């Protein structure tokens, strides 16, 4: 006779997100608002009169549940939660009980709770039933509902699923990852900064999760880099470009609107002074074009070494952040480090006899990001003192190493691999590094080279010499 007391289905539990979108066996974001509907339906007719109408919804973990959002939604019972099992109980009033026992010859549709919370994991599985009794006699459990947040892999519902991991690496302008390398001064660092947004694919959170924007942040250095506003862009991962991004740069964030720094401090994002804000202008358009289609962006944010931090060296830091739907998650950190170049000189008189101007070029470091393109030294001799003979002798200064395999020795004369040209107006004498023998050299070897100005006195007293050394059109006095 029991057993024939509810109707067709029975009862029936369903997962709702805040627009009333079926989510079960699906995929949400964090945060998001989730219903835990228990339904029941339609009591029989001829049926014996209703004591109890209880229903008991063991809750699972990570789930916060909202006590006053279920209690409105549950009008008709009175709700207890006990926090220390996770677990909410609906009993019917007196008053729709006496609704359910007003004329026991009919059916009658009954009243159904629903719980309200939000789920606070990532790459978490959220499981859900629950159970009715009636007058202490029958009792059904209930069908198992899940959702799931992204962020764990192998997810059997959804096979797109994965660790949410923003990358951030450094390439020059061909390709190659130079985290950690050294960066000679004038270089530019090739950012790159992966939007992750590959494991969303097949999400179905709600229309304002989706108002609360979709950002990019990057903390880059501003007191050794400056950004190139205009070499900026956002291409999916094969290489297509992406319009719909937008760029803004702000000198601090105590200098920046209460909305962006309310958006930070709601992704436990903070930043050491300036920082970039890459916005998603629309986020509808945005998030149904590269957010539930699950292609991540790539973001170029190429910046050059500032000319002081060029000539004073240092390290560098550059982080990155991704803030989808509100929630804040953050790329390691990519370091680098610019070494500080210092040519030198030294003499090697009397009237009319011969000698030698030894000017020593910079350290090139071991393990550098860019190829040499210049090498060059540069002499302003006093030509009313004394006047360039026309013969010169460069050696390299150390052992180098090349992308063939052999080894340059130490002491090797490379004026074979040299130019020269004079300046008889002012009196200057440059001796350059051609190009294709300096980019035969592997990015991984030292250089430096010094070459010897043959010279000799064509007057009496002592003259002042500048030394100016060149390395990728940028110059370094000496002493
Ligand atoms: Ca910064
Ligand atoms: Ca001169």
């Amino acid at each position: 006779h029991y057993s024939s007391l509810l109707a067709q289905p029975q009862i029936n539990k369903e997962i709702k997100n805040e627009d009333g979108v079926d989510i079960d066996r699906t995929l949400v974001a964090k945060q998001s608002i989730v219903k835990f509907e228990l339904k029941t339906e339609a009591l029989t007719a001829g049926r014996p009169k209703t004591t109890s109408f209880v229903l008991v919804d063991p809750l699972p973990t990570g789930y916060k549940f909202d006590l006053d959002a279920t209690k409105a939604a549950s009008t008709g019972f009175d709700t207890t939660y006990d926090e220390a099992s996770h677990t909410v109980t609906f009993k019917a009033t007196d008053e729709t009980l006496a609704t359910y026992n007003a004329d026991l010859t009919k059916p009658v549709e009954t009243l159904h709770p629903t719980v309200v919370g939000r789920v606070l994991n990532d790459g978490a599985t959220y499981t859900n039933n629950f159970t009715l009794t009636v007058n202490d006699a029958y009792g059904i459990k209930s069908n198992v509902v899940r959702v799931t947040t992204p962020g764990k892999p192998n997810d059997p519902d959804n096979p797109n699923n994965n660790y949410i991991k923003p990358t951030k690496v450094n390439k020059n302008k061909e390709g190659l990852n130079i985290d950690g390398k050294e960066v000679l001064a004038g270089s530019t660092n090739y950012y790159e900064l992966t939007w992750d947004l590959d494991q969303y694919k097949g999400d179905k959170s709600s229309k304002e999760a989706i108002q609360n924007g979709f950002y990019y942040v990057d903390d880059y250095p501003e007191e050794a880099l400056d950004v190139r506003p205009d070499l900026v862009k956002v291409a999916d991962e094969k290489g297509n470009q992406v319009s719909g991004v937008s760029v803004q740069q702000y000198d601090s964030l105590e200098a920046a609107p209460k909305k962006v720094q309310d958006l930070l401090k709601k992704a436990n994002i903070t930043v050491k002074g300036a920082f970039q804000l890459f916005s998603a202008d629309n986020p509808e358009e945005f998030y149904k074009q590269y957010v539930a289609t699950g292609t991540s962006l790539v973001i170029t944010d190429p910046m050059t070494v500032k000319s002081e931090f060029g000539k004073t060296g240092g390290k560098y830091e550059n982080k990155a952040y991704q803030i989808d739907f509100g929630n804040g998650y953050a790329t390691e950190v990519v370091v680098n480090n610019v070494p500080k170049i210092t040519p030198k000189k030294d003499v090697t008189v009397q009237l009319y006899q011969t000698f030698n101007y030894r000017l020593i070029g910079g350290l090139i470091p071991q393990n550098h990001s860019e190829e040499l393109e210049d090498y060059s030294f540069v002499d302003d001799y006093d030509q009313a003192g004394d006047q360039y003979t026309g013969n010169y002798k460069t050696f390299s200064s150390l052992n180098l190493t090349m992308k063939d395999g052999s080894v340059i020795k130490a002491g090797t004369d490379l004026t074979s691999q040299t130019t020269a040209e004079t300046d008889a107006t002012n009196g200057i004498v440059t001796v350059r590094f051609k190009e294709d023998f300096l980019q035969k050299i592997s990015l991984d070897s030292p250089f430096q080279a010094e070459t010897y100005l043959q010279m000799r006195r064509i007057a009496i007293g002592t003259f002042e010499n500048t030394y100016v050394n060149t390395v990728n059109k940028v110059a370094y006095a000496s002493a």
